[PDB]
């Protein structure tokens, strides 16, 4: 029993991560196979970042300004190429730790393990969730850009992340592994909007199953609801409309309980119109939104 | 900028996780140069565990019947010994993959990082405080026995911690790599009483700094406060009462801040007595304690 915000061993992508200098700028980069994978500001002064063009900055650098060191040995850069927001270097050599993996995109809502890198080395892991709103609020210094965030099943490391900015509000922003942005950011010191965010519903209700099975259960209730009553108290309370695909998925945790997952939705109702009243649910004081039902069900029987 | 509950990158302690079976039972073993560590229950049936004789129990096993697979490969184990509560297995090959290591025994208060691992495989990560009854409250399943907690220097990883049970009270008991249990408790299938735990009041301080740096600054107030007068409003909330050595290490997050420690202390002092109001600090809605002062200079600095 107990429930922790767990993140995956980071030890595969440990051995994956490298640290790229490019003139006087510094940052993570990630070597997999024979690629080394970066933020593509990597080439820019922190003047060119105010309104940088990256293919006229790009133009400008050869192989042989990139410098790639794995831990202590240096890599040979034989080719560099920009695709979207990243830079990918090829290099001589295929990286020998290199684990089973994919690139994904994740959807909003959906979590992941960040590795936190300063200079190709790791500080730290941390478990996060992809805002609704395309953010992440990280834990992210100068020097962390190039820092990824995955998932594991079993022996695969699904790549989904890599950190490249920091917006005025203390947020952070980055992309999927093809360099492309998850929301409307764009890698430019500028001030940029992040949309309205929202709690994740599903994730709640699934941190509700999880707060049962380990029994804290003074949230429970002799109410019911249906979607459309909920979904108009979650709207007034900033959170995601529940949908059936939501429901579906919360089955297995609706099965194991035996608590219908329309209770389960009566049951958070009350605590958004009535609070905690000074009481906790799982060590926390707050509706945390960053496990997801998968999550739930992992760490709720032991899947390594 | 941001503030998570990060642990260590897990990886150096991946690679000395192995299983240990024993007749029926299987956990987790820590494999360090040619020895393998265990939980001492390792040896006992279901039915043993209400008052194992563990001289007794141990002087029916031979070498051959502990089992340890490291990943998929078998040891081959040529001495086994009981220190305290763990066994120490002697195997014929030293693990290519050890670390730079100590076994240290932490101090109520302070923090470390658990790899959970079931048959020997790691399943995630998570970062938790030694509580001052010395209790973790962690995520352990059946199988989980065995995980250990660590805290890594640079390229040293200190070993602080092994699981071997859980309380009745879903709270988790277990010892320093020597065999040591933390706390009152015996491994033994009985009821055992967690003394009073307390919340750790200089951890709460550290993280009320790391909070002004990140921006949240709501909870600063114009007032003030003694050691004496702050420490009957601890006793009052069931605070560890704050000492000179505790101000003495909040001193470089005084420093940066420029916020003097009994002053953090006032604010620290109207928090306990007014509550939050409704707000949050750091995306939390209680007073955290599991971030130490190092913990908060780390993350604040990139230690990696
Ligand atoms: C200082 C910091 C901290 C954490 N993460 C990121 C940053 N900074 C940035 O995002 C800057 C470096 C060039 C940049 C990308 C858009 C403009
Ligand atoms: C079921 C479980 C889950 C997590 N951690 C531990 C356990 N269980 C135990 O502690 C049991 C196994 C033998 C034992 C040690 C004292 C009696």
């Amino acid at each position: 029993s107990g429930f922790r915000k767990m993140a995956f061993p980071s030890g595969k992508v440990e051995g994956c991560m490298v640290q790229v200098t490019c003139g006087t700028t510094t940052l993570n980069g990630l070597w997999l196979d024979d690629v080394v994978y970066c933020p593509r500001h990597v080439i820019c002064t922190s003047e060119d970042m105010l309104n940088p063009n990256y293919e006229d900055l790009l133009i400008r650098k050869s192989n042989h300004n990139f410098l790639v060191q794995a831990g202590n040995v240096q890599l040979r850069v034989i080719g560099h190429s920009m695709q979207n927001c990243v830079l990918k270097l090829k290099v001589d050599t295929a990286n020998p730790k290199t684990p089973k993996y994919k690139f994904v995109r994740i959807q909003p809502g959906q979590t992941f393990s960040v590795l936190a890198c300063y200079n190709g080395s790791p500080s730290g892991v941390y478990q996060c969730a992809m805002r609704p709103n395309f953010t992440i609020k990280g834990s992210f210094l100068n020097g962390s850009c190039g820092s990824v965030g995955f998932n594991i099943d079993y022996d695969c490391v699904s790549f989904c992340y890599m950190h490249h900015m920091e917006l005025p509000t203390g947020v952070h922003a980055g992309t999927d592994l093809e360099g492309n942005f998850y929301g409307p950011f764009v890698d430019r010191q500028t001030a940029q909007a992040a949309g309205t965010d929202t709690t994740i519903t599903v994730n709640v209700l699934a941190w509700l199953y999880a707060a049962v099975i380990n029994g804290d259960r003074w949230f429970l209730n002799r109410f019911t609801t249906t979607l459309n009553d909920f979904n108009l108290v979650a709207m007034k309370y900033n959170y995601e409309p529940l949908t059936q695909d939501h429901v579906d998925i919360l089955g297995p945790l609706s099965a194991q309980t035996g608590i219908a997952v329309l209770d389960m939705c009566a049951s958070l109702k009350e605590l958004l119109q009535n609070g905690m009243n000074g009481r906790t649910i799982l060590g926390s004081a707050l509706l945390e939104d960053e496990f997801t039902p998968f999550d739930v069900v992992r760490q709720c029987s032991g899947v390594t």
